[PDB]
DNA sequence: TGTTTTGATAAGA
DNA sequence: ATCTTATCAAAAAC
């Protein structure tokens, strides 16, 4: 199958970043991934 | 040419 | 304008 966009290390990082209030929009641009991908890994209801 | 995850996208009592 | 969610066509890898 297709590889994941973010490995576990990046996941754990990105998690904290969002809990610190970083907009998914920016995070997506920086990590080179879709914005909707971010909502799937970390739902708004999960922060 | 054949069988997992990405990312646009539409809809949101 | 904005923000969120689940969907579904197809990229990505072998």
């Amino acid at each position: 199958g297709r590889p994941r966009a973010i490995n576990k290390h990046e996941q754990e990082q990105i998690s904290r970043l969002l809990e610190k209030g970083h907009p998914r929009q920016q995070l997506a641009i920086i990590f080179g991934i879709g914005v909707s991908t971010l909502y799937r890994y970390f739902p708004a209801s999960s922060i």
